[PDB]
C-alpha cells in the first residue's frame, strides 16, 4: 500500500491498550513504515490460504474483539525488529531489512503458531488450551527468530541441529521478553497458555523438566516423534543457557552466572559466525566456547561460566 504514514490505538490479547503505526490510503491499514521495508499485518479469515489480506479498517481504531490478534501480532513484531536493530545491529531477519509479514486467524481453533521459510502465522487458539498466539512476546519472538536462524545457520530441523534451532528461538524470545520488560521469566508461552489455569506455561528454561523435558544429556529422547524431538530436546541447550545467564548447581556442576546480554551477545555471535545447517551439541559447545573467546578472551569468567554451563548439562 501507499499512503500517509499515521498512528492508530488499538487494544491487545490480554486486554492492554496500545499505539500502533499504520498507513493511510482510504482505509487505515496494519502497515509500519518506519521500520526497514515495513511491517505488514494480514487477516488469514479463518482459513488457510496464506498471507489472507493486508489489514484494513476504517477509522484508526482496534478495539474489537476480532482485531486484539492483529493488533499484537503487529506490535510485538515492531519490538523484535527493534531488539535486533538496536541489540545486535541486525537489519530485520536476513540482514537486510525485508519486510516481516504475519497473518492471523489461521484456520480455526489453531493451537499452534509458526514461520513457513517466508512469514509469520498465528492460530487463535481453541480457548482453553489456548488463547490468540500472538498475544505473547516470547512466542512472536520464537517465531521471528526463526527466520534470522534459517538466513544465517540454516539450522535442519531434525534431531540435534533442530533441538538447537528450537532452542535459539526461545532464548531469544525470552530476551526479548526481557528487553520489552513485559512481566519477564525465563518460561516460554505463559501469556497465552491455558487461560484457566495459572502459573504454568508451555516450556521452562529455568527447569525443563517441571513438564518432562530433559534437563541433561543422558536424559535425550532419541525417538522420531516430534522430528526426533526438536521441542523435547531443546530443553538441554534452554537450561545451558538459563545457567549461563543466572547461575546455580545443576547435577552437582556449579555455574556462576554471567547475565543476560552476555548471553545474547555469546549466542548471537555463534549463530552468526560459527554454527552450520548440521551442526550438533558438541559443536554448538565449541562455537560457544569460541564465541565467548573471541569477545572476552580465553581466560575470562565468561569463557568459564560457559565451560560450566555445557559440563553441568553433559554436552561435551
Ligand atoms: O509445535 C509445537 O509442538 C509447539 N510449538 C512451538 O513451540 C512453536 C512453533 S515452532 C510455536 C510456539 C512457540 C512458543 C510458544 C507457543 C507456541
Ligand atoms: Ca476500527
Ligand atoms: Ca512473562
Ligand atoms: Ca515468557
Ligand atoms: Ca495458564
Ligand atoms: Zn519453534
Amino acid at each position: 500500500i501507499t499512503g500517509t504514514s499515521t498512528v492508530g490505538v488499538g487494544r491487545g490479547v490480554l486486554g492492554d491498550q496500545k499505539n500502533i503505526n499504520t498507513t493511510y490510503s482510504t482505509y487505515y491499514y496494519l502497515q509500519d513504515n518506519t521500520r526497514g521495508d515495513g511491517i505488514f499485518t494480514y487477516d488469514a479469515k479463518y482459513r488457510t490460504t496464506l498471507p489472507g489480506s493486508l489489514w484494513a479498517d476504517a477509522d484508526n481504531q482496534f478495539f474489537a474483539s476480532y482485531d486484539a490478534p492483529a493488533v499484537d501480532a503487529h506490535y510485538y513484531a515492531g519490538v523484535t525488529y527493534d531488539y535486533y536493530k538496536n541489540v545486535h545491529n541486525r537489519l530485520s531477519y536476513d540482514g537486510n531489512n525485508a519486510a516481516i509479514r504475519s497473518s492471523v486467524h489461521y484456520s480455526q481453533g489453531y493451537n499452534n503458531a509458526f514461520w513457513n521459510g517466508s512469514e509469520m502465522v498465528y492460530g487463535d487458539g481453541d480457548g482453553q488450551t489456548f488463547i490468540p498466539l500472538s498475544g505473547g512476546i516470547d512466542v512472536v519472538a520464537h517465531e521471528l527468530t526463526h527466520a534470522v536462524t534459517d538466513y544465517t545457520a540454516g539450522l535442519i530441523y531434525q534431531n540435534e541441529s533442530g533441538a538447537i534451532n528450537e532452542a535459539i528461538s526461545d532464548i531469544f524470545g525470552t530476551l526479548v521478553e526481557f528487553y520489552a520488560n513485559k512481566n519477564p521469566d525465563w518460561e516460554i508461552g505463559e501469556d497465552v497458555y491455558t487461560p484457566g489455569i495459572s502459573g504454568d506455561s508451555l516450556r521452562s528454561m529455568s527447569d525443563p523438566a517441571k513438564y518432562g523435558d530433559p534437563d541433561h544429556y543422558s536424559k535425550r529422547y532419541t525417538g522420531t516423534q516430534d522430528n526426533g524431538g526438536v521441542h523435547i530436546n531443546s530443553g538441554i541447550i534452554n537450561k545451558a543457557a538459563y545457567l549461563i545467564s543466572q547461575g546455580g548447581t545443576h547435577y552437582g556442576v556449579s555455574v556462576v552466572g554471567i547475565g543476560r546480554d552476555k548471553l545474547g551477545k555469546i549466542f548471537y555471535r555463534a549463530l552468526t559466525q560459527y554454527l552450520t545447517p548440521t551442526s550438533n551439541f558438541s559443536q554448538l559447545r565449541a562455537a560457544a566456547v569460541q564465541s565467548a573467546t573471541d569477545l572476552y578472551g580465553s581466560t575470562s569468567q565468561e569463557v568459564a561460566s560457559v565451560k560450566q554451563a555445557f559440563d553441568a548439562v553433559g554436552v561435551k
